């Protein structure tokens, strides 16, 4: 047999760098802003494998593989904040930071996968995000973290108990136990966190009308982040908590309707 | 393109005729006219007249509960069309009026803009309504027509007053309170100009090149500002300095309409 292997030139698997939870492997995902990166390499259809980085690691795999900060100040007032999600692609060379970056690499990279985030969307997009920090991410901070945090392995547990305590416990009333316990002052955040997604369906119907993503017919990053948010609490809470059971009831079902958009990618 | 002029309401203020206009509200309506080169003529209303002459004119009220809980609540702008016969209330609405009826003029509010220019509002709202009021609404308070002022104090007190120090003369008096609040509304505007330089360019309005409806509400907050303070104030002059002179250049592009 004179015969030898000639290169494939299919797309290698994306090197997706994630949080893990005390779970095995196939229930380990569960953070908001990794699911954001997840979401959309499995909208675009893009192969990928996930690397596990607890979170007091990193920054310093961050810097070993040259991911580039996410942002400066987070945390320490004068210090560079390292936070996945990051992906390696092996097939450029690359390692992106920062959820809207990784879209933007990937619709400049595959342009042959569904756009996601085009040239016209990225100021609005830019004003959802402080909208949505207020209006969403406040509220929904003080039931997310307390729910995710025990679920951590012990090392990322630690640093996520002390980091997010140190940064709004103190306007949120001191330790985790105490931000929504059950009882009226989780009744009263539970009304403030539904009165939040109202105001959201409320932009989606503005013009009286119900349409299914932000931009009409067609789905956009920013659906993606609500989407991942959602798919974060649903993971966390549990598909039959409660909870979760009413968010699905929420605004005619809207989300029920985008979080079973996004988990058929 | 020969048409009957729109009736434009809009809110007068202590100034001879060509001075009159302030409002932002009703600026975002003006300035969408002009821009689409509608010709139009102002019928001035005082504020405690408007809900007589809206339901005179059969204006819908703009919201419901924003002053007392169980009330129907009218505002201005409005205009009515006579070359329609349809009358319109709330900037958002006339903007979309106008696009239907006028096909030819530049589209201000397509389909694909609605549920973004909704997110904007309330950002705009925290970021920056909530900063500029103690600045504007003391201002103009005093500007009005008797009738308009007593009104204004009344129901803007009665609504933010608690929060903000009572009278408005507490809100933001010279000194260390005016400062930092000086300061808070500096940082809503840069926080609104990174939204448009959140791709590390500097497009001009919030789609790229091409203007659109929430450019027009940016610009009708400002020329509001300026025509309170007068484009001489001090203060004017440091917001047309902000962000490299971005807002300077809106100014520009919307007194050119
Ligand atoms: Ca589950």
């Amino acid at each position: 047999s004179g015969l030898v292997p000639r290169g494939s030139h299919m797309i290698q698997q994306i090197h997706f760098y994630d949080i893990p939870r005390n779970r095995d492997e196939d229930d380990r995902t569960w953070n908001p802003n990794t699911s954001k990166t997840r979401l959309t390499l499995t909208y675009k259809r893009l192969p990928y494998k996930t690397i596990w980085v607890e979170y007091p690691d990193i920054e310093r795999v961050c810097k070993e593989i040259g991911a580039e900060p996410s942002a400066f100040g987070l945390l320490k007032e004068g210090k560079p904040y390292y936070s996945l999600p990051v992906i390696h692609d092996p097939n450029t060379g690359t390692t992106i930071s920062d959820s809207i970056r990784i879209a933007r690499y990937l619709d400049k990279t595959y342009p042959d996968t569904p756009a996601v985030i085009p040239a016209e969307l990225e100021a609005f997009h830019a004003v959802f995000e402080d909208a949505f920090w207020d209006t969403i991410f406040m509220p929904l901070f003080p039931f997310l973290v307390p729910a995710a945090c025990p679920q951590l392995n012990p090392r990322s547990e630690a640093y996520f108990r002390e980091t997010r305590e140190g940064k709004f416990g103190s306007i949120l009333g001191g330790k985790m136990e105490n931000w929504a316990p059950t009882g009226p002052v989780r009744d009263d955040r539970w009304k403030a966190l539904q009165a939040g997604f109202t105001k959201m369906a409320g932009w989606l119907s503005a013009d009286g009308q119900e349409r299914p993503f932000f931009m009409g017919e067609k789905l956009c990053y920013t659906d993606i982040v609500v989407g991942a948010w959602l798919i974060s609490v649903k993971k966390v809470f549990g598909s039959d908590h409660p909870e979760w059971l009413q968010v699905e009831k929420w605004d005619g079902g809207r989300w029920s309707r985008l979080v079973q958009v996004v988990e058929n990618f």
